[PDB]
């Protein structure tokens, strides 16, 4: 009936039209070690973040679950102020980046301490039952990731603690894969300690464009995302055409109500800023979060997906996963 | 004539007793994900880091540097207050940790864009002599770290901008090699570069117990630190009476010139308190700072060694490695 947001329990039915995962802010690992070139600009950053939440708006959007990791630059207090401003729901995590694109060495310690999966545990408790730091907000999904090719020993002991959490509090599990794997793993393992399907959603799947691939995934029951459409050229990401091919093959298939949609943008960059070179640059244009209404949807309904279809990835889907 | 504190700047020649490298805080990256379980205790942390000068204070000792990377906790408001209670000079660094106990992902992207180590220069430059963050403190050392048995070409990146750095501002250069390898790689790599042998500091050259890698390093004219002791039976580290061994015999061939000593402590850990188990435990009983002075300093002089070659490397060494 309730979820947790940046503003307290908000009643699931009052969600509306979702965002399943977006940044406003996010750094990569290692920022926090370039403060002077590239300090955080509180103000700005928050008109930006304002902005983009009225960008969505615009098209609709009533919540956004920002799923940045806790040392990303998860920052609730500062979403907290967005969703203030906007009148936005805005639903945060709890969990950590996986090896290649994080930093291992803190619980690597504590797993030679042997406490990191209780250590984790406890954490994603905390945090989802009695608030962030000093902030007051609890996360209301647990996040989670997974290298390319394998989920390995470090990134198990998060979804061992996710699975345990998640028996205690009833709280959505959000995923990353990484280049298009380990999605079906990644639910058998969840499920394997007693994660819920219907509260799982399976991240990044529009990174594999083979769709007997998703579909091994669906059996799980699980939720997929194809979430990170306007990246194209980096991370291994496929191209739009392609993610646009693989959607209506599922869709044309009924699997509707398991599809999610976003762009996984980074509103505001942390650390210091930069600009993409010459090819990224082009490839990467549509990255922002009005891509989806003006340019994908378009293109969806032209080959017959049909409103109650995109209500039911956009309005039905968060309201089921949510209940 | 003048080194940069973390008080503003200080004569070379004002100071005296120094230990070469102690971490009054320190954490694991990854450690400011763990923000709500793991908060920072400014109080206590003050309270315990004043009472680490003292007891150094107690021996003599008038100035540290603490060369904590920059993403590792590093926090140069925090340690002014400490000189400033205390009168210890405490020297601090610029740079980050080598990858398999750092957070890499975010200055791999930036070489990606090609931009990294042009900006690890510009990070170097600006916090050597301007100031870190807004705190108006600059670092008075180059922090450098290497993976074990590799520099890897991450790391050569922040190498390369460690010479160029250097050439431009005398900064001396502090380094961290991994268990026990790579000492003379990181010489001849940071003197292939153009980096001057009489401002680098190999550390950890403790590490190895075999005279023959010392002599090798020792062969660059650079300094090396045997500033390990008290670490036994964790991150691969031999004994302390090896490093004794090891010590008296570079000792007895004359390289006191080239030698100095401390003990790598962290006074404070951030993040999560933890305890280490049993084994650990008694093993490590003997980290703390005043170690050299109670155990190993007196061990050495009954082993002939005189009090002149100990000032030399507490006081003298120190004095020519900062002119
Ligand atoms: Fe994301
Ligand atoms: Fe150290
Ligand atoms: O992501
Ligand atoms: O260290
Ligand atoms: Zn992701
Ligand atoms: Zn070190």
């Amino acid at each position: 009936e309730m979820v947790e947001t940046v503003c307290g329990p908000v009643p699931v039915e009052q969600l509306g039209k979702t965002l399943i995962h977006e940044h406003f802010l996010f750094g990569y690992p290692g920022f926090q070690g370039d403060v002077t070139r590239g300090t955080f600009r509180e103000d700005e950053s928050l008109r930006v973040a304002v902005e983009a939440a009225e960008k969505m708006k615009r098209h609709g959007i009533q919540t956004v679950v920002d799923p940045t990791p806790n040392d990303c630059g998860r920052n609730p207090a500062f979403l907290r102020r967005v969703a203030e401003e906007t009148g936005l729901n805005i639903i945060c995590a709890t969990g950590y980046p996986y090896e290649g694109e994080g930093a291992p060495p803190y619980f690597q310690f504590r797993r030679l301490l042997g406490t990191a999966e209780d250590d984790i545990y406890d954490m994603f408790m905390a945090e989802l039952t009695e608030g962030i730091a000093d902030t007051g907000i609890k996360a209301g999904v647990i996040k989670l990731a997974s290298s390319k090719g394998r989920i390995t020993e470090y990134e198990k002991m998060f979804f061992r603690a996710a699975a345990r959490a998640q028996k205690e509090t009833g709280a959505v599990i959000i995923t990353h894969t990484q280049e298009g794997t380990m999605g079906p793993e990644q639910a058998a393992y969840l499920l394997e300690h007693g994660a819920d399907p219907k509260k799982i959603v399976i991240g990044h799947m529009c990174g594999n464009t083979d769709p007997d691939y998703h579909r091994k995934t669906l059996a799980y029951g699980v939720y997929i995302a194809f979430d990170r459409f306007g990246i194209q050229g980096m991370v291994g990401a496929p191209t739009d055409e392609e993610r646009v091919r693989t959607l209506l093959a599922l869709l044309r298939d009924g699997y509707e109500k398991q599809i999610m949609l976003s762009h996984d943008t980074v509103n505001v960059w942390l650390g210091r800023p930069f600009t993409l070179p010459e090819p990224f640059a082009e490839m990467m244009k549509n990255w922002h979060v009005e891509h989806l209404f003006v340019n994908i949807i378009p293109a969806l309904k032209n080959e017959g997906i049909r409103d109650e279809v995109l209500e039911q990835m956009f309005i039905g889907n968060p309201a089921a996963l949510f209940s």
